[PDB]
């Protein structure tokens, strides 16, 4: 009776009495058996989607999911089905695979999920507050309403001499070809993208005030900044570390060259229509009148740059990695450039780009094979019902969604992991709207996002950099095609993808042998 209450006092005192040996180990395996009944208790609950059952606490399905996160999908998909939930490093994260999963989560209600709330600890410290997820929705919205401005057909016209002319100067100068002084050579094109695609970016839609600051120190900066931009910044998004102060130092400095720029342009009423910083210095005001700031500017700037900027340049490395093994269709792009560009005597324009559709069929393969983002998040604000289902997502927890793996499922697209750009004959676009449309403030898009196929998402947090991306890379790969052949290293082949960096780019070093389809072909110009 109460002398039973009276044992649990002693109980109690005995338990604080205990050796720290003891102690220690009970305050490990209390936890860890509280997790295991938990789970259990949890598994007997009709309205939660499956859990994934894990040993450690806090840490659960993380390594694995880390790792190889479409072979856990695939695994998790055989067990329980296409909606089931993981705990990651103290989330609980729902995935629903598939279209129907691209739905739920792409075309959930505003108040139901966050996006900022799942990515601004991660990209705030890179980019800079006030833009992309350090603000409200309808901010984000008329953002990209803004960087869309610049990123119109007539200006893509514009963007690819200058690009070509950054593709040229890059064989010409980069000691990683001269094509002037060697006729073959071996590049780490882990090394090699990643430069171009800056180049490129920078000279394109920055301008080439910025792109001569690429010739300078100045570089190491971006260097820097881009090592904020990681995984690890998702868990510890600020410890005192060196890494964390060449981020914030990077981040400063880099938007303060911007804003420099801005500040001196306005001065001297040199806004013209030349790039994205003209653009937005002339439509950056939102809707209730608010102007953003030379800051905010600055900060959008780097934040489109830098998510184009990994995105593309991984792209790219694929593309060169699947080619290297398959001369064929090296040849068969080849001859479509010496088709449209009548034999190479017309200079390379944004409409001759739209008549090549095997370059285009070739980016489109690539991204079905290697979507940069294999996993996407929204933070659940309220409780979710599944249709069709039992299921009640609750908030706090997350979605995820992954039309990445639905890319690699021979369901949706036969011999899915064969690399073949003719799956897409008669169907070179980019992507496309196959019905309704919805405008959430940047323009009218697809209103269903159902199809298999969706490298760049949908709904309000659809991507906007989709025809600057095929711009970028198609006349990259066009010149790329035109000037040389490559192959790999004996023995070497597609590297698999390294899942564990922010975007999913090729385990490195991926190395290729190139050589000049014409070695008498000279680069002009001037060069020290
Ligand atoms: C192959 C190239 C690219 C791919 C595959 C890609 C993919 C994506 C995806 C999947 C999203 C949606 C993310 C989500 O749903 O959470 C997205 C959003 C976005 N992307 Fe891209 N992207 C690419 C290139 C670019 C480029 C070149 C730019 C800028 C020039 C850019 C700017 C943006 C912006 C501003 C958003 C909006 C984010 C939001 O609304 O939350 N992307 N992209
Ligand atoms: O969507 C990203 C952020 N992200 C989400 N998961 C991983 N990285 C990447 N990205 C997508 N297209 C281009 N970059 C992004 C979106 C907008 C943006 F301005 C920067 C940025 F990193």
């Amino acid at each position: 009776v109460g002398e039973a209450l009276e044992y649990v006092n002693i109980g109690l005192s005995h338990f604080l009495a205990l050796p720290l040996a003891q102690r220690i180990s009970l305050i490990i395996i209390i936890p860890f058996i509280y997790n295991i009944v938990w789970q259990l208790l949890y598994s007997l609950r009709k309205d939660r989607p499956p859990l994934v059952f894990y040993w450690i606490p806090w840490v659960g399905s993380a390594v694995v999911y880390g790792m190889k996160p479409y072979e856990f999908f695939e695994e998790c998909q055989k067990k329980y089905g296409d909606i089931f939930s993981f705990v990651l490093l103290g989330r609980v994260m729902t995935v629903y695979l598939g279209p129907k999963g691209h739905e739920f989560v792409f075309n959930a209600k505003l108040a139901d999920v966050s996006a900022e709330a799942a990515y601004a600890h991660l990209t705030t410290p890179v980019f800079g507050k006030g833009v992309i997820y350090d603000c409200p929705n309808s901010r984000l919205m008329e953002q990209k309403k803004f960087v869309k401005g610049a990123l119109t057909k007539e200006a893509f016209k514009s963007y690819v001499p200058l690009i070509a002319e950054e593709v040229y100067k890059y064989f010409r100068d980069s000691k990683n070809f001269r094509l002037n002084e060697r006729t073959t050579g071996t590049i780490d094109v882990m090394v090699t993208q990643p430069e171009m695609t800056i180049f490129t970016a920078s000279r394109s839609l920055l301008g080439k005030e910025m792109r001569a600051k690429l010739d300078t120190d100045f570089a190491y900066l971006y260097s820097d900044l881009d090592k904020g931009f990681t995984p690890i910044n998702f868990v510890f998004p600020n410890l005192p570390l060196e890494h964390y102060r060449k981020r914030d130092h990077a981040q400063k400095a880099i938007s303060g060259t911007y804003m420099s720029l801005i500040k001196e342009r306005r001065k001297n009423n040199d806004i013209q229509d030349r790039d994205l910083i003209d653009s937005l210095m002339k439509n950056s005001t939102y809707k209730d009148g608010v102007k953003m700031t030379d800051q905010e500017i600055a900060n959008l700037l780097i934040g489109v740059l830098m998510g184009g900027q990994h995105t593309s340049a991984a792209t790219s490395a694929w593309i060169l990695l699947h080619l290297a093994e398959r001369p064929d269709v090296q040849q068969e792009l080849y001859e479509e450039q010496m088709r449209v560009l009548d034999g190479g005597k017309k200079e390379l324009t944004y409409d001759l780009l739209q008549e090549m559709p095997l370059l285009n069929q070739t980016i489109k393969e690539t991204l079905r094979m290697h979507h940069p983002l294999h996993s996407l998040f929204r933070k659940v604000m309220k409780d979710m019902h599944v249709p069709n289902t039992s299921y009640v997502i609750p908030a706090g927890y997350h979605v995820l969604v992954s039309p990445g793996y639905t890319h690699l499922r021979d369901e949706y697209f036969p011999n899915a992991h064969q690399f073949n750009i003719h799956r897409w004959n008669n169907d070179s676009a980019s992507s496309y709207s196959v019905g309704e449309e919805v405008d959430y403030g940047f323009g009218a898009i697809s209103k269903g996002v159902s199809s298999p196929y969706l490298p760049f998402s949908g709904g309000r947090h659809r991507c906007i950099g989709e025809h600057f991306a095929y711009c970028q890379l198609g006349v990259l790969m066009s010149i790329f095609i035109r000037t040389l052949k490559w192959h790999y290293p004996e023995g070497k082949t597609v590297p698999p993808p390294d899942f564990t960096s922010m975007v999913t780019l090729p385990t490195g070093p991926a190395k290729i042998i190139w050589e000049k389809r014409n070695p008498e072909q000279k680069i002009g110009g001037r060069h020290h």
